[PDB]
């Protein structure tokens, strides 16, 4: 009833236990109280909207908190206790799964997390070893395939050398998709039997949607969409699955030969080709995922990313000032649809003509108009309608000065501020992802690249609340106490 | 080839051309050079050191783009190699008049896409003889997608991002320029070359005292006028 | 064995030597140990990556100090006995 009343009732009770000395005091287990606390706000934070600063803060500082409590650390065999915790790292999965970026990119935590990396030298001591074992995989491959033995299955297990096999499959992929245009692999005909390379490629296609409904078991579409890098993968899948079919039905309904001049378009073969191609590029384009592996690329890789949800915006307030002149130039010019022998029309012919006749001829001369790509004739009649000419034009005047002067500066004005921002996180955000990728080569999962595709637990908790009870000493005495004295002087 | 004969029918690989061509790149390389010299001034000195070392930061977008590029151009390649007509066509490429065979091969899909970033690449050349609307439109549909990405968000992340890289250079401007400008100084001092190009065919054991008295009373003064009158202005706590 | 205790103890004692005061009261030459110790730490941020803001702020406070300490000279002569020697 007392809206007022109850919704400050409720943002004093959570800003008080969201208070590390609370937490220190009354509870079970600090770690999942600062997790829970922060996740519970974040929720919180986009429902109480007219309350927003508070609980953005609030969040910030349970994550801080978490942080400080695993800091003060002093023994590599304290960290492990507390990271294998409940397989390994436990509580390594649910400090990701629960998006602890402050936690994650922490000083000792990155040094197990490497040390258990590599397990065993400044631009070529590496550069040439790393090459090298990647050329000979798949020796390596059938060996661990057919003798899981200790011969050289155990020379996979090391995570660093089953990313170098992943990563050499996928170049070689791509090289073949590369070389699949070349001319020296035919006379173009109806329905033609799978080349020589078609066949090299389907085990690719087939080992990476395999991997993908393997991997999307758990998710289920839900709390698995949300990164972007995976919606691709997707429709990649999808295409590649069109074009095996739509080249299946097209074997055995047109199986002849005639010149390809003499074709209709919505043939099975050109629809075959097209989505090919598409699928081409949007797996050149995946290729750089791998960048956040790298040190140099990485954050720069990241910071572009995330200075993505900004320009939607624009490219959404651009649209309708597109409509808008469409609109108008469209209802003028609509009188005088020539077409009266011209072999091609449109604004795409060596003449262009017919720029404005239609509307999708319409969005496309004023899109293509950005780049400078129309020339200035096309907004003539035959008969000399000074005036309507001279409408015509300064309408399209008009649009390309707003365009190319006001919301093409307005994008650079706004990336730089939007940017300012971001340069403030780098490292954090890197390290997290560099992290997230690092775990999914850990577990006995597929351990394969995609060509080859076909007292215990009432005792240890001792141990660990020891731990905590020594680091919540810790704590309390050199964060809340010797912190306190250092602050100022007032009236 | 000790003789003479007209230089239209010669032949590509001929030894004077390949003499020629090396010859002008050189000079170019020469002309650059010059610039070398700029630090030795002050107005342009700190200007040029500033610009010399806000290029590390370019190579990084100048090795992405080269992805996106690749991508594209395998795209495009694969959607338009059946159309190598080359019929009756005196010059083929994108270079002639009439520009044709722009997507043909791979190479010339590299060059193609290198070109249109300046806009010098016409819109008919996705064309074919047929009227294959469809494929025309996906070709069409390919490239304009790739003129967006490249300059729309790779050309504005580019100044976006030299912004606030060089924010953190103009306060070190003049130290590195005077250091950079003292390294040109020291080389003109020794009598190791003293001529221009076109013409080029106790002691040890007592002198440690004086150094030691020094370092003594420079010593004295940092210690007292540092470490003792600076650490009483710092402020009140609790 | 234990890299954590390992790495936290080297940290520790380079921040030690590299104290303005540490170096006035015990060193042969100030200057050789400033650019040494400069040096050295500059190195080793490239390879202990992990603790990497630390190290190339002492390499920042090294050199510093060893501006400073040629800062408070008075008379021309004195410099240039300070740069003339080997
Ligand atoms: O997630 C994807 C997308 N991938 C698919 C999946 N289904 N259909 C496709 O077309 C593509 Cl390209 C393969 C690449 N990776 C992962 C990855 C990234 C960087 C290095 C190596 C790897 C790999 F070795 F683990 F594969
Ligand atoms: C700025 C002075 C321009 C004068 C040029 C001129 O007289 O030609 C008319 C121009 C268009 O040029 P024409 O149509 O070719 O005459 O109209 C505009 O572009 C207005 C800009 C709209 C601005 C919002
Ligand atoms: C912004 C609305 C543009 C509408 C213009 C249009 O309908 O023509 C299709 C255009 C290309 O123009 P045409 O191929 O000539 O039709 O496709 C794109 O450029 C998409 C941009 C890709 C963006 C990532
Ligand atoms: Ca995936």
């Amino acid at each position: 009833v007392d809206s007022l009343r109850h919704s400050r009732s409720r943002l004093n009770i959570y800003k008080a236990l969201a208070s590390p000395s609370l937490i220190a005091l009354s509870s079970e287990d600090p770690f999942l109280t600062a997790f829970q606390l922060s996740w519970e706000l974040q929720e919180l934070s986009k429902v109480e909207n007219e309350f927003k600063a508070e609980y953005e803060e609030l969040s910030h500082q349970c994550k801080h908190f978490a942080k400080d409590l695993l800091d003060q650390t002093r023994s590599s065999r304290e960290l492990e206790l507390i990271l294998n915790f409940r397989n390994e790292l436990a509580r390594l999965k649910l400090a990701i799964k629960y998006r602890q970026k402050e936690f994650v990119a922490q000083p000792n935590c990155q040094q197990l997390l490497a040390s258990r990396w590599y397990d065993e030298r400044h631009w070529a001591g590496k550069l040439i070893t790393c090459v090298f074992i990647g050329l000979m995989f798949p020796l390596l491959s059938l060996c661990y395939l057919v003798a899981p033995k200790s011969r050289y299955g155990l020379f996979i297990r090391k995570p660093f050398i089953k990313f170098i096999c992943h990563t050499a499959s996928y170049l070689t992929f791509l090289f073949l998709l590369l070389l699949a245009s070349q001319h020296i692999v035919n006379p173009d005909r109806q329905g033609p039997k799978p080349t020589t390379v078609e066949w090299m490629i389907l085990p690719w296609v087939l080992g990476f949607i395999w991997t993908e409904i393997k991997q999307m078991w758990d998710g289920g579409f839900q709390d698995y969409i949300h990164d972007w890098w995976n919606l691709m993968d997707f429709v990649m899948n999808s295409l590649y699955l069109a074009t095996i079919s739509l080249k299946i039905v097209a074997y055995v309904k047109y199986s002849g030969c005639k010149p390809r001049d003499t074709w209709e378009m919505w043939h099975p073969t050109l629809v075959a080709e097209a989505v090919f191609a598409i699928a081409n590029i949007f797996s050149s384009l995946r290729l750089i995922s791998l960048f956040t592996a790298n040190s140099h690329l990485g954050p720069l890789q990241i910071s572009l990313g995330r200075m993505l949800l900004d320009i939607l915006k624009f490219l959404f307030i651009y649209c309708l000032v597109l409509l808008a002149f469409a609109n108008g130039l469209n209802q003028l010019y609509f009188y005088y649809e020539n077409s009266e022998g011209m072999t091609c029309k449109g604004i795409r012919c060596e003449r262009q003509n017919n720029a404005f006749s239609t509307l999708f001829e319409t969005l496309q001369s004023l899109f293509w108009s950005i780049f400078g790509l129309i020339s200035l004739y096309v907004t003539n009649v035959k008969a000399d309608h000074k005036f309507t000419e001279f409408v015509g034009a300064t309408m399209f005047g008009t649009y390309n000065v707003i365009s190319l002067v006001v919301l093409l500066n307005m994008l650079i004005a706004m990336m730089n501020n939007s940017y300012q921002h971001i340069a403030d996180h780098a490292d954090i955000e890197w390290k997290f992802a560099r992290t997230k990728l690092w775990m999914s080569y850990f577990e006995e999962g597929g351990t394969l690249p995609p060509p080859f595709n076909i007292a215990e637990n009432v005792r240890l908790n001792h141990q660990y609340q020891e731990v905590l009870r020594n680091l919540v000493k810790r704590y309390v005495a050199a964060m809340i106490r010797d912190a306190k004295t250092e602050e100022g002087l007032t009236e």
